[PDB]
């Protein structure tokens, strides 16, 4: 039933032409000025890049040309009568050559060619920022003209202004006194004149410039006076340092808990600082992506898992392949390659705190364990899911309450014969502890994890195995007839609340006390509050014998006593947490009780 | 002080001369290919398109019977994917300039000259170039329409130079066959270019057929008439939308052109939200244009139970058609819909109150967040009002709002009065309940374990203040109203009994209590807690106080512990201490109440005898 027209049919008749690729230049401009860019206000980001780029070439030629020591800054003015944005910079400038190059032809990038002939070790290689050649042309999207004034360090060569209304053409004339290096005038269109606020501006050069090289004066007043911690080596920073950079990036008030400093060369170049917040859940609300300290994404999505966005911090990558639009990375094995490798970074740290640590990890634990939760079943990778599976604490029958343990701690109490992981799921210990699915492997020496927390479960369900080991789920006085008049009275009482009543010799100080077989039950159970409990009797304690002569005596009463009992035992299960449905009753047996 | 540098001191000197804008051809073409689009796939989409303009062109042709259609084939052994729509095809000088020139776009130029239509999707002119993304030689057959013009085969390898040579088996329209690079097989698996066929390209108004096999697209319900979109289409659309299994419980088809051009539809599942679900970063509502998926916000936070569909032709797209342009027209857009969703499911109140009564129980907590989470007041109100509450004026089990308060409130009254408690059981018989009927005015019963929090704060509504009940009760202390008993003074403890019990308990609660006074207010309990900020000495017990215990001299209860305390002293004790427990229980003030267990079970031995 198929319907295919693709057929190889054709055949070449003649001699054929050869053709050049071509550009619709003066519609190019257009695209490249207004449509690369999720916002407008990206074009101070774009020209502060470029500022930063002339004074990187000057201090790169300062190295063997050494000439006068002039400050290397980058100075922004605004003029809210005009309606002007001036950006000056005191770096390589442009002759009038360059000027018309690399300014008149979209896609040339003068820096470009710059960084392809560095030594590769040269600090410039690293610092660099433009290579696409297309990024002043964002100055159109905001301005109705751009004027720019140049004057290069050379052979005393004139100054020259270079000026265009962005519409397929420009001039050049030549100029004085231009100062050293490049000023650039922009004449805002009238739905662009916010960009002649101080306050506007500055909060656009803070989010993506923040960290920019070179200082940055806005109507003469510095900006940038934060380092870019990430950049330095890690024992030059102090612990205050990090606190306040931390507040900073996560833009929040409180300390890290936990602080990662990772710096590597592959399969990126890679400057990384990594924390954990010591406020617990429930913009600066996750990692940064950076590149040669210009802001690329606020939040990174392409480098972490999803389950460590609870990190914050940031990420620098000089080499890493970026979007032309700057504000996205391009598909690439790299990039994956990284995450992989961040992925087991941040493992191995938390790994090493649970032993530097334990009890400070207990607490990370607590805060931040329903992230590893997630990161289990929701990734695909099996050797993943066990990476991650080595980081979650339980409690255990073998051991106290309170006290924690990993998967690989119960992995080395496995008798080497049998070689499989039993867990048990339920609400909390004495629930547990009184399950008959657990007592079955109490009498047979068998060791079985007790999982409290929430999603325990289906996290279990999801990991499947661990170590090559398989988790499974272990669920697979009073004589003796007035005790049998007692038993045969109050089941008839709770007829609808309980299945099943019994005794039992090992209850001590309480007189009965509420046991379940399911706890999957009781947990359907412990969230239903807009079941099959199994109470069970002590006939040596006073409130059941008590009891027992009662339920002749005053039928009434022994019936306020009862369910009391009942509900006294479901909140010693843990079943009731907020008894405050009993409180009138509760407040009715007492009164009664005390005919006094 | 200040540092500039920045002087008005640049003067012309001379002449200009004149200049006109190039571009370096052969870098932006590796621009395209290497860095415009952040996701290979991408190119489907662009060709695909491509074929639909060619199509509609074709359509529009005949307006003035051949097949409309596109068929794609893979193979795996000679690694090409192929592209063939039965469009208006290419002659030479159409090849060269449209092909051979970077943003030159004939489709462009069509809709230009149309002075309907509204379904071409090419703009730019380069979204062709993204076949060099993942191939490194492109052959394109075409033939134009009639028109006394021979076929045409164009070729190249993406850098520099094409050839063009004329062809004799070469059918109307236009066949492209990308040889794929050897790091995009993939693209030659059938199972592979139909996902991506399905993700961007669903909606294209034209059959698209792969390897000989019809692809099942779906038409743009968000474009049609409401009136011409039965129930069984939404169901089956929402399911596709959120690639769910269940169906709507309700639908809002939203159309509007001001302030800003909109057609979109969302959807709230008939499923409860999973809270496993509710927890992770999953988005819920996805964007088109032109009947194409964009890759991207739209919706505040707490509206992302919502699933379904957004359009507006006033955002602009970037240049690789995966970022939205315009972040302010985005908000306002967010803004209306946010409103719109609001009117809509206080409409669905109206309509049927019992059905919404389980959207609120289902969907109520995402109110409760959009109302904690949001700083501007009338926003919070706003939202406040999809909530709902029980009343003491009204019946069990009837549900009623803020705004239904409001209107019931005398002129001269200034507070709006509610209760959270856990049921209306539990709320009709509080202590605290007790206290307000002794007042002529109206109380809010909230049942939901959240629902104060979410009052306190939204801490006013239409300009009214937001009062529980027990903060009223301790403002009363300090204010001369007048209460009286409900039991006469013949049945309470004398003034000299009184002040003695308290001496007592005074002494026997050191530790514990702030105050213990008598009140007038209570009737069936002993005592009770008060705390003027009780909400939020609630919500602060999540991993002590000034509390004041009050208590009732007209209580059986509290006469029995006048008299115990001298004659079974060591039994008042005991007695005392789980009244003060029982009070904290009921104020929701308590710890875990285990501890308190062996200490009650002790003390009714101790009674019972
Ligand atoms: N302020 C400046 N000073 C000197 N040269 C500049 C300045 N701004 C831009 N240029 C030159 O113009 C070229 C193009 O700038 P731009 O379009 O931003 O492309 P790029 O991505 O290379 O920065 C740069 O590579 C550089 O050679
Ligand atoms: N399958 C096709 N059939 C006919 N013409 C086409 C086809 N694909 C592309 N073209 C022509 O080449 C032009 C350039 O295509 P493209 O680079 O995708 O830019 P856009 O689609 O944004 O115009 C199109 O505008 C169209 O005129
Ligand atoms: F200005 Al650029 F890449 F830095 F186009
Ligand atoms: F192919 Al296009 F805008 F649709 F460049
Ligand atoms: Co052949
Ligand atoms: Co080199
Ligand atoms: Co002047
Ligand atoms: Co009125
Ligand atoms: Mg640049
Ligand atoms: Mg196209």
């Amino acid at each position: 039933t198929l319907h295919n027209i693709i057929t190889d049919t054709e055949n070449v008749q003649g001699s054929f032409s050869k053709h050049e690729f071509q550009a619709e230049t003066k519609k190019l401009l257009d695209i490249v000025a207004r449509s690369l860019y999720s916002e407008k206000e990206v074009f101070i980001r774009e020209l502060i890049s470029n500022g930063s780029d002339a004074l990187e070439k000057l201090r790169h030629r300062m190295i063997t040309a050494g000439g006068d020591t002039a400050p290397m800054e980058i100075h922004l003015q605004t003029d809210s009568v005009k309606g002007t944005f001036t950006i000056q910079d005191t770096g390589v400038g442009m002759n009038k050559e360059d000027l018309v190059s690399n300014l008149g032809t979209i896609a040339r990038s003068g820096s470009k060619a710059f960084l392809d002939a560095l030594q590769n070790q040269a600090e410039a290689s690293s610092s660099i920022i433009g290579q696409f050649g297309v990024g002043f042309y964002s100055a159109f999207m905001v301005a109705d003209k751009v004027e720019v004034y140049s004057q290069s360090a050379e052979a005393d060569a004139p100054g020259y202004k270079w000026s265009s209304d962005g519409s397929g053409v420009f001039e050049v004339a030549e100029a004085s006194g231009v100062r050293q290096g490049t000023k650039i005038v922009l004449h805002l269109k009238d739905d662009c004149k916010e960009f002649s606020s101080e306050d506007r501006v500055k909060e656009v050069v803070t989010k993506y410039s923040n960290f920019v090289s070179f200082p940055i004066f806005l109507n003469g007043r510095r900006l940038n006076t934060l380092q870019a911690l990430w950049m330095m080596e890690p024992k030059d920073i102090s612990e205050w340092q990090h606190e306040e950079f931390y507040r900073y990036v996560a833009q929040a008030y409180d300390k890290p808990r936990y602080t990662l400093h990772y710096r590597a060369d592959a399969p990126l170049n890679i400057r990384s600082i990594f924390y954990v917040p010591e406020m617990k859940p429930s913009m600066g609300s996750s990692v940064a992506l950076y590149s040669r300290k210009i802001l690329i994404q606020t939040k990174a999505t392409d480098i972490l898992p999803k389950w460590l966005r609870f990190l914050r911090g940031v990420v620098d990558s000089e080499d890493i392949p970026l979007n032309l639009s700057r504000e996205l990375l391009q598909e690439s094995a790299l990039i994956r390659k990284l995450r992989d490798v961040l992925q087991q970074r941040v493992i191995r740290f938390l790994l090493d705190q649970s032993k530097k640590d334990p009890e400070k990890y207990a607490r990370f634990f607590e805060d931040y364990g329903l992230f590893m939760r997630e990161g289990i079943v929701t990734t695909g990778e099996q050797s993943v899911k066990e990476d991650i599976a080595k980081l979650l604490r339980f409690e255990s029958s073998a051991l106290p309450a309170g006290q924690q343990t990993s998967l690989m701690e119960y992995s080395s109490r496995m008798k080497a014969g049998t070689r499989n992981i039993y867990y048990l799921c339920a609400p909390n210990r004495h629930l547990a502890e009184h399950s008959p699915y657990f007592e079955a492997m109490k009498q047979k020496d068998m060791e079985v994890l007790f999982c409290f927390e929430q999603f325990d479960e289906l996290t279990l369900l999801h990991l499947r195995e661990f170590d090559r080991k398989k988790l499974i789920s272990a669920e697979t006085r009073l004589s003796s007839e007035q005790a049998e008049d007692l038993l045969a009275w109050m089941r008839n009482a709770l007829v609808q609340r309980v299945t099943n009543i019994k005794v039992t010799p090992r209850l001590d100080t309480h007189p009965a006390m509420i046991t379940v077989l399911e706890m999957g039950a009781a947990r359907h159970f412990l969230r239903t509050q807009q079941l099959q409990p199994t109470l069970e009797i002590n006939t040596g304690h006073d409130l059941i014998k008590k009891l027992h002569a009662l339920k002749d005596s005053n039928p009434e009463l022994a019936q306020l006593l009862l369910e009391q009992i009942y509900d006294n035992a479901m909140i010693a299960a843990g079943l009731n947490e907020d008894p405050r449905p009993m409180i009138s009753r509760l407040n009715q047996l007492l009164t009664r009780a005390l005919e006094k």
